[PDB]
């Protein structure tokens, strides 16, 4: 209509924005900010046409336009990243570069009124702990220059059966369009720390909230949200990785609910300072190793015998939590395009929302992909329910990768995203869960599964009556070290007769059969690699320092 031009909007970091989060909330804050950025963007493309007029995403039930758009009040819902960074809509021939240049001034805008806004942040606040009329100081034009260049916006368009071909017409000379265009700072460490220049090292850690000197953008990262918290009256109920770990079978809610005032009392006994609001001011200090360790000695001292003789009575704290990564399988005629848009976009907003809150955390869903922290105990589940709604809603792998809650958060996703895409995703078929556990020890565990294993196994004996040995998982895997010489069936055989009144003879005979069932769903060539896959996943689950 009114010459009717086929439009697309990709919008890039030119760092590894998100890849380089080096704590939960800046994950988070990441995220929710390129979703907000295309928001921005499509809200050119609404305001011109309409709703729509957008075929990818689909804008629906889409939680930012719902909130920021018609006023509605979807409270909590409005945490979750659910739009991608690439859209196409539909629009007329002359409006093109006109909105080409208002979103590309829009985004540009909304960035700066952020820089702003988060530096008058900063400096009332005290993070960045100077003086107040040097605000002015932090507006030099280099920044501002950083702020502005950091995303590239690339806008392609052309005109109007071979739909289909001109879509990858624009990925084209889009992927083209994209292309062509002192100290730095200490969480992401691509560019120049605020005051990186003008000052020496030493002396401008000092000028931190504590020995951090934030870049624009990391800066923009750490107000961002008190924004959303101001825009909408909302924040994540989980701030960092400890948080969600905690959620380990109602470990933090039974200990809170039974010694939870207590120890916000000798905690602050120890000392005013971690204790906000009555409440610990950091959630590792659920954790005796924590005071024994990091950074009155009688009164920290005990603290630690509190948490310890609470542990006896009430179980070890999970030290370890989970990343879920999932991408569809296989992914990359206007009617279909819309209707698959629709299923997609009920897909990421309604059923993987669905299926993950409460249990944990939900950074982004959009497109076919999703990324979430979980506790250990709820990850496969989630995982596995994941994927029955999008077969439902056509083939889907992830990784999840169990670590250790001091491990740097950067590596641990870079290490999720390895198990999905050089992992499962290499697998002939694909449609694949491969599952990592990083101990603390430095030790790495690697099992590839298909998915109906987990029900399988959800469904078997084996399962239930592994909550018969710890010691069998250990010695059929020291036989699949290197393989065993008689075979892996006779082996198998041996190692069950042996880890196991006469009614044994029942026992023996299922799990074996069980365990072949199991071996179908493990990936691998040959009948050793699917004994070993098998059974790391059996150890990853069983791991007591994992499982507490
Ligand atoms: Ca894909
Ligand atoms: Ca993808
Ligand atoms: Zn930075």
């Amino acid at each position: 209509v009114k010459d009717p031009t086929l439009l697309r909007i990709k919008i890039v970091p030119v760092q590894p924005f998100i890849a380089n989060s080096r704590k939960q909330l800046d994950l988070w804050a990441s995220s929710h900010l390129l979703s907000m950025l295309m928001y921005k963007a499509l809200e050119v493309i609404v305001d011109k046409f309409g709703p729509e007029h957008v075929i990818y995403p689909s804008l629906r039930d889409q939680p930012f336009f719902l909130k920021f758009y018609l006023g509605e009040n979807i409270g909590d819902e409005i945490l979750v990243a659910n739009l991608p960074n690439k859209a196409l809509a539909i629009v007329s021939g002359k409006e093109a570069e006109k909105i080409e240049e208002e979103i590309k001034k829009r985004i540009r805008d909304f960035l700066l009124q952020l820089y702003r806004e988060a530096v008058d942040w900063a400096v009332e606040n005290g993070v960045v702990k100077v003086d107040r009329s040097e605000k002015d100081s932090m507006l030099k034009e280099a920044y501002l220059k950083i702020v502005r260049e950091y995303f590239t916006v690339s806008i392609t368009w052309v005109s109007l059966a071979i739909y289909p071909l001109l879509v990858k017409i624009l990925d084209s000379l889009g992927e083209r369009k994209v292309t062509e265009e002192g100290w730095k700072c200490h969480v992401c460490g691509e560019n120049l720390a605020i005051f990186g220049d003008m000052y020496d090292h030493d002396n401008l850690k000092s000028l931190w909230l504590d020995e951090e000197p934030l870049c624009p953008m990391c800066l923009i990262k750490r107000y961002y949200p008190v924004w959303i918290r101001s825009k909408t009256g909302q924040k994540i109920r989980f701030e960092s990785v400890v948080d969600v770990a905690l959620l380990y079978k109602n470990w933090r809610k039974i200990f809170d609910e039974k010694y939870g005032k207590d120890l916000v009392s000798k905690a602050r006994e120890v000392s005013e300072d971690f204790v906000k609001d009555n409440m610990l001011v950091d959630s590792d200090l659920y954790y005796s190793s924590t005071w024994e360790s990091g950074l009155d000695e009688e009164k920290v001292k005990e603290v630690v015998d509190f948490l310890n003789a609470a542990y006896k009575e009430i179980g070890n704290p999970p030290k370890y939590y989970a990343i879920l990564v999932m991408d569809g399988d296989d992914m990359g005629t206007p009617q279909v395009h819309v209707a698959i848009s629709q299923a997609l976009a009920n897909f990421s907003i309604r059923e993987v929302r669905s299926v993950v809150k409460d249990e944990g955390l939900l950074i982004y869903a959009g497109g076919d992909d999703v990324l979430a922290i979980l506790p250990v105990d709820k990850a496969l589940e989630v995982a596995y329910k994941i994927r029955k709604e999008f077969g439902k809603s056509w083939k889907l792998s992830a990784g999840i990768l169990i670590v250790h809650y001091k491990h740097p958060l950067y590596d641990a996703l870079e290490k999720a995203r390895d198990l999905l895409n050089n992992k499962a995703k290499n697998v002939p078929g694909k449609d694949t869960l491969a599952i990592g556990l990083l101990k603390r020890s430095g030790s790495y565990y690697i099992s590839l599964v298909g998915w109906e294993l987990i029900r399988v196994f959800y469904n078997s004996e084996l399962r239930k009556k592994l909550l018969v040995g710890k010691r069998f998982i250990y010695h059929v895997l020291r036989e699949v070290d290197t393989w065993p010489k008689v075979g892996i069936d006779e082996m198998l055989k041996f190692e069950v007769i042996r880890h196991i009144k006469e009614e044994t003879k029942e026992l023996r005979e299922k799990i074996y059969g069980e365990i072949k069932d199991l071996l179908e769903h493990v990936r691998g060539n040959n009948e050793v690699e699917k004994v070993r896959g098998l059974f790391t996943f059996l150890k990853i689950i069983t791991d007591a320092e994992v499982f507490p």
